[PDB]
């Protein structure tokens, strides 16, 4: 160089720029060069980094220590900046149909395309001298077991200590990761709060973020996540939705595998036998709760991979093998009791970062749906932070509040969660809120009528909408593409096919009252699925496809429970069922819906117009 402006070692206050790989180098480099942090922080993942960031969040005000707990934490964000949000994240590529398919109707629900040149303006407006004042932090981190033969390496660069402490727990970051990777290729992920110093605006709860400029943008070409503006979770650790299923369902489809929005747990009958099943739920679902779920059946186990992502490949042997590309679990606080999810309640107790959730007075957690007691004198501070009663119209905490915790700290972690070879999945089970219509469990007919199956997903937000593969917020590329990818997966010779399975908890009576338990009582559903699997005579044709044998569940131990209500399955109801998938499909896929599923569709409705 010539001056004295390119070389930014000088401003570094960890580790060393020389030691990077030079692909690392030259995108940590050139993003300063961009975005003017005052330093730079490379990230060694130790426990030492780690207490003395969250010690200088505590000496900001941005971050408070729950002292009831071993070393757990909270955050209170500003209220502009408390979710994922939909409206502001988007997909660039050369041409728009590669990212969604153009639908009927002009307005796509399968993803949001930007263009090059439109992301390019947003991008100028938004990142140069954005870390103004601030430190960049470097985040080397594997989604999967470091050395994986699945798993993949990101480098985060952000100017927020919380998404540093944050993707700690979720990844496996620090220097091991650097040495992993060497002159490998990486996802390249840059993020910033958007509110450099001296700051143009008031900061809201110590809380950094720009809700306007707000932009969370994949270019899966240049393998690079750009996010601006927010802090929040989904927006902001960048491995969980944008890497792991957005830009990886991409590159699923480019090297033969599949990023799924789905749990994986491992199940163990009282013969002995275990085996491994996948689950892609909508929201509040129950979705964390199945992936930790304590059986009620004696003999039977349940153990968690993972709760919320799925990266499988088939092996040279036909097994679909999957690993949890995450580290840790980032699940919606209020709801998580002893009773729902008592895994998750002894999950959280230490080493736990809380988000946007109520103080208790003794330095403890609060939220709607805990169903603890408190102690006569303890009283209540909000996520606003605010004196909160029970009495109030507004909840102590925030609907989308989060726990992020550590994975190996599940008493129920599965004891293959972290090998590298992953787990073979036998049976993928998909699901939604349904009130009316759609039995507690079916099996699909085949593989093509199982990908249908997924297509066809809906749930109750009150309206019901559709979730194709509880994918529709996460969409890498093209649905139609998508689907075409999943059926490709038969033509492979000697893959072994898992079964597929659709689930309702949520059937209601003619009164709003649930039909079905739920929490442990699924081990029930589970116990069938698993006969199924081993090739048990367990199942009665019907038109939406095989479903449990008159005795076939065990419904010991619970009462009377409704079984002709439960399992019922109306010609008027799947009439209207089916031509609303019809009309879904041809809106949102159109001229890139696969062959087999317009088939799947035509047999469902003509199966339908036999009854
Ligand atoms: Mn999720
Ligand atoms: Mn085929
Ligand atoms: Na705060």
């Amino acid at each position: 160089q010539l001056h004295n402006g390119l070389d930014f070692s000088a401003k570094v206050i960890q580790g060393s720029l020389d030691s990077l790989p030079q692909e690392v180098r030259k995108f940590v480099e050139g993003n300063a060069q961009l975005c003017q942090p005052e330093y730079i922080h490379i990230c060694d993942g130790s426990e030492e980094e780690y207490g003395r960031l969250l010690a200088h969040m505590q000496e900001e005000g941005v971050i408070r220590k729950l002292k009831k707990y071993d070393n757990c934490w909270l955050a209170l964000t500003d209220p502009r900046d408390v979710a994922r949000i939909e409206s502001k994240t988007v997909i660039i590529t050369q041409e728009q149909r590669d990212t969604v398919p153009i639908p009927k109707s002009g307005q796509s629900q399968l993803g949001r395309w930007m263009s090059e040149e439109d992301f390019e303006k947003a991008f100028n407006a938004r990142f140069p001298g954005c870390m103004k004042g601030r430190t960049m932090y470097v985040i080397p981190f594997s989604m999967g077991p470091l050395g994986s033969p699945l798993a993949k390496i990101g480098i985060e660069l952000t100017d927020s200590p919380y998404v540093v402490a944050s993707m700690r727990i979720m990844t496996r970051m620090g220097t091991s990761v650097l040495e992993a990777l060497g002159d490998g290729e990486f996802i390249k992920c840059l993020h910033s709060v958007g509110c450099p110093l001296p700051l143009k605006k008031p900061l809201v709860n110590n809380w950094a973020c720009n809700p306007e400029l707000t932009l969370i943008a994949h270019l899966p070409d240049r393998r690079e996540i750009i996010s601006f503006g927010s802090g929040y979770g989904g927006n902001s650790l960048l491995g969980k939705k944008c890497f792991a299923l957005r830009i990886a369902s991409r590159l699923a489809k480019e090297e033969g595998w599949l990023a799924e929005h789905m749990l994986i747990l491992g199940i163990t009958n009282p013969e002995g036998k275990k085996k491994y099943l996948a689950a892609a739920f909508p929201s509040a679902c129950g979705k964390t709760n199945l992936a930790m779920m304590n059986p009620t059946l004696p003999g039977w186990k349940v153990e968690c991979v993972g709760d919320d992502i799925a990266w499988m490949k088939f092996d040279a042997q036909g097994n679909l093998r999957a690993i949890n590309p995450e580290n840790g679990f980032f699940g919606v606080a209020p709801g998580t009791s002893v009773k729902t999810n008592p895994n998750a309640i002894k999950t959280i107790q230490k080493n736990t970062i809380f988000t946007n959730v109520a103080e208790t007075s003794d330095g403890g957690v609060y939220w709607e749906g805990i169903d603890e007691p408190l102690a006569p004198g303890v009283t209540i501070t909000s996520w606003k932070n605010k004196e909160w009663r029970p009495q109030d119209e507004e909840p102590c905490a925030h609907p989308n509040s989060r726990f992020c915790t550590p994975a190996s700290q599940c008493p129920i972690i599965d004891p293959a969660w972290e090998s590298p070879e992953g787990v073979p999945i036998e049976g993928i089970i998909f699901g939604g809120r349904r009130p009316a219509g759609v039995p507690l469990v079916y099996e699909a007919l085949s593989w093509q009528h199982g990908v249908f199956v997924g297509a066809a997903m809906r749930s109750e937000a009150k309206v019901i909408m559709h979730d194709p593969f509880a994918m529709r917020p996460f969409f890498g590329y093209n649905f139609g593409k998508y689907l075409a990818h999943w059926l490709s997966m038969a033509h492979r010779p000697a893959a072994k096919l898992p079964k597929i399975f659709h689930v309702n908890w949520f059937r209601k009576d003619k009164n709003g009252k649930f039909l079905w338990p739920g929490f442990g009582e699924n081990s029930r559903v589970l116990e069938w699925m698993f006969g199924r699997i081993e090739g048990e005579d367990s199942a009665k044709l019907t038109p939406i496809g095989y479903v449990p044998k008159e005795d076939a569940l065990n419904l010991k131990g619970l009462g009377d429970v409704n079984v002709e209500e439960l399992f019922g399955i109306s010609k008027e109801f799947w009439e209207k069922e089916v031509e609303e998938i019809d009309k879904y499909l041809e809106d949102q896929v159109n001229a890139d819906l696969p062959y087999e599923i317009e088939r799947e569709l035509r047999a469902l409705k003509q199966r339908i117009s036999q009854m």
